[PDB]
């Protein structure tokens, strides 16, 4: 169900970015999507370089490798310059804001990133353990 919840959340986030009509016209994913977006906007680091690389490998069909390394690099950088921020919270924040920038910059291909990011979040124990330790997606933020 956690794996299925992650899938819905990443789909909702993406559909809201791509189509605001669908956001308006449509376990409450809408509230969760809101809190992850509120969290996502706390990241102000440079994304142009990151987004382009993740998009480029996503076309080629090597999203998994570059996507995780990109978010882990940006999160370690942000955690290095902010002692208060937990790594696992930084990770999610970057994942959301990177998905946001990739939708604005490349809406024709951003959809091919949804499954990789779903697999990334569901596959990472540190992030899964963190979210479930906050009372699951339902109570995160």
């Amino acid at each position: 169900t956690f794996e299925e919840q992650t899938e819905c959340i990443v789909n909702t986030l993406l559909m809201d970015f791509l189509s605001p009509t669908l956001q308006v016209a449509s376990f409450d994913v809408a509230i969760i999507a809101g809190r992850l977006r509120m969290l996502g906007d706390q990241f102000n680091g440079e994304l142009e370089a990151s987004a382009k690389n993740v998009i480029a490998e996503t076309i080629k069909g090597q999203t998994g490798a570059i996507l995780q390394d990109t978010v882990e690099s940006l999160s370690k950088t942000w955690c290095a310059q902010d002692s208060s921020l937990a790594y696992e919270r930084a990770f999610l924040a970057v994942s959301v804001k990177l998905l946001e920038y990739m939708a604005h910059i490349a809406p024709e291909v951003v959809g091919q990133v949804a499954i990789p990011m779903t697999g990334m979040i569901n596959g990472n124990q540190a992030i899964r353990e963190f979210i479930q330790g906050q009372g699951g997606w339902e109570n995160l933020e």
